[PDB]
């Protein structure tokens, strides 16, 4: 009857929504600094540094470490360092992953990269796809940094990361290694920093295909919190129970477990 | 023991190859016409004006009445036309087809148009892509003028009208309903033009997955010449031999026939 | 203001529903036979004879000529002897679909056959797909009869001849030609009999995956009927509408017509 | 300069192949032990206890201590243990793996089972499959052992547990949790039982698809040895190379690391 002793958790549509509170993800937050619980907050978006991840949450009354912020952008550095083929690429994106695969060493070549690495950018280009196929074509190691399909804007669900790696794929017919949720790298690279044992760790989102999922396909249990993406009125119809579904953050305890 | 009554003929790689001849292929041409066996030429490409079409053919000793020239734009609006859904559309593509849409009385709405019809375009940006998911999600029937995965440039082979639609099917979820080859709507209306039965027909052409799976989905005997996209060492791996394979148009004495 | 020509009407879930009757679907068809309206009856069913759905349908109080009765055994059948690759095949479905197959003269050969032909086999077995697994690799033209996913039962929605068809897809990575709705083989061959340009026909069912794309992507007009598949409430999310949906067949007065 | 200080390894086709040796599959694991170097034995088979691998390599002059065996259907039992959904199962596949099930505590539930399970069946049929089709629909939790296409036999490449599956997935719409390589679960498991961390250690095999996309996909360095099913001609073309490829595991020294 222990209690998970480490937890993942998913930003928008769970701790804030876009740029209204959501006060039961604050105090989420806040009670698990008060137990002194280790978590991770593990996000798909690749526009921010993890500094400004940190400072945007203080202004939802969240003060967490640095350390503990863990986006899809650094899971991609990860990743390309981890595979090791060579100190180039060609990157589809926003400045924030541009930048942040420089830092890491990588420098630009347009023809022959070690590596070709597709976000959402959201001034994309037929030049920029058709550069990015011909460096696929040519071997370069195809990775997209999430692989979700739409990104909810004021305009509505407009291409995502996972659509615009979608055209690579049909034009090269090479599948890309998508590193973040559901998949495993983000996943695996969060519990070793999390250092606690994935039968221990809880995955906390709103998002069913990224969240849950998340959890169901790397064997970690899960909280559904339907104050995002995914509606109340889904929850009957997902294919795979979450292990707990909450209207609100605050039915959480905190003494829930694995098996317990 | 009956030849062929008519042809459906493919043009870039058979009939010409780019900038370059191929004389068999104007040979081809030149005693169909002299034997007085109709035939239609049968074109994915959606950026040229039939008129276009018919003066470039000059230039490779092909005079070829206007009316023998069938492409997926006059099929795209001839198709839009008949589902008669409404004088509105947003478009993504050249000029060619904006021009074709436009002058078939089409207007653009960019938020509730009756149709969504994507082609080729090769300065498509995000934001075009974002108009046409959002206009796809609000209901608007989608079609995409061919199905061809890339197109082949001096620069290498490019993502083609295939591979933009990927896009917006994996952002909307909806499969557009492609016009070109090998599909059925521009195969019956270049028949229906052609006026000879089915069985009597031989679709002719270089490019095994749109102009040879043509004939094998929509039941058509089938003629690959190996001067184009398919090349001589594929063939004995293609999973549906054609009706015949021929080095040059020059094998061809147009007295073969369908079971003859 | 010409009223439509010519009808292509599916059968289950439109003139009768299983054992039950559809009284109004019985009156369509007295209605189009007193005003002396061509029509075909078009069906995915490959488990019986023309002969015997013409007996069925006398007991739903329908008298019917055995020519306007077409069923994707006939147009599976009628393919094959046109493609004309030899008068050889390895067939798994029912014993309806194997004996028109070997009527037609079509020897079983389980190694070297020309035609590998898959439609749903309620005996299904893993030696069945083997054979016909090896039959494909090996270069026979792989035809499924229908690519519905499912086949409605008393015990359920039961896999059906495209969920068969689509273990050998995987197995083999080659497509099946798919004859029955919504693909073109069938629905040009039913158009045929019937005689009836395509933009003076109608195609009329209660199916809107099989029946209603079937005029999308062939270019028919199309009258869903709300009896059978496709409930009332699904049809608001339809992402394109028929050319007109009816609760009752009752409804329709034979002077509707294309763009009319 | 640190050496691989664990390994995950391939059986058929790296070990030994078929009912043939591999003799220098046989030094490798000789090696592995005089140098004390851990390692695990993971393989997709379903159809053996881990006591019958380990007695069948003994005639392949290895004796490994039966905790180096993982397989898919260890895993896939250990999956289900871990989501803990209900000790109910409806399993498609041989002997070996449902024994595995019914010895873990799972009791057979043709209707309402908290599992569908499913791998290879050399036997399955139509009843079986109709009889998972409705249990998934029901809601069961549906699991694939692995996700291999095809099996290769005596006969030819004939449909794999990833093919069965293919026909489920078609008939639900539901996409089972894959649990064998190259899947995250299996690998997962594997290196936990390892023990040792994953940037420190190597997967070995001879199947791209299974083994080197193993850890490609869930970052490990990868070892290539062409003995078995990825041909050396086959090398050159891979989308992604191994971290290393080798004709004869005899070159490796065991001296190799990351990074080093
Ligand atoms: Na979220
Ligand atoms: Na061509
Ligand atoms: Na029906
Ligand atoms: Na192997």
């Amino acid at each position: 009857s222990l209690a998970y002793k480490g937890y993942l958790i998913d930003l928008d549509g769970t701790i804030y929504k876009g740029k209204s509170r959501i006060p039961a993800g604050e105090r989420f937050i806040e009670r698990l600094q008060e137990k002194g619980i280790p978590y991770m907050l593990v996000t798909n978006n690749t526009t921010r540094t993890p500094e400004s991840v940190q400072e945007m949450l203080r202004g939802f009354n969240v003060e967490t470490p640095l350390e503990t912020i863990y986006t899809a952008t650094m899971a991609t550095v990860d990743y390309m360092n981890d595979m090791n083929r060579g100190k180039t690429a060609y990157v589809i994106g926003e400045e924030g992953l541009k930048k942040a695969i420089a830092d890491a060493g990588y420098v630009e070549d347009t023809k022959n990269p070690a590596y070709v690495v597709v976000g959402l950018d959201w001034n994309v280009t037929y030049d920029k796809l058709a550069t990015a196929t011909l460096a696929i074509q040519n071997g370069a190691l195809f990775i997209g940094t999430n692989p979700d399909l739409n990104i909810p804007t004021e305009r509505g669900l407009l291409p995502g990361a996972g659509s615009l790696n979608a055209l690579l794929e049909a034009a090269t017919r090479i599948k890309p290694v998508f590193i973040g949720k559901p998949n495993a790298i983000i996943m695996n690279k969060a519990l070793e920093i999390l250092n606690i044992p994935r039968n221990q760790a809880v995955m906390v989102g709103d998002n069913y295909l990224t969240d849950i999922m998340a959890g169901i396909n790397n064997d970690i249990d899960t909280l559904l919190v339907t104050t995002g993406f995914t509606t109340v009125e889904e929850v009957p119809d997902l294919p795979i129970q979450p292990s707990y579904v909450l209207a609100s953050l605050d039915e959480w305890t905190f003494n829930e477990g694995h098996h317990h």
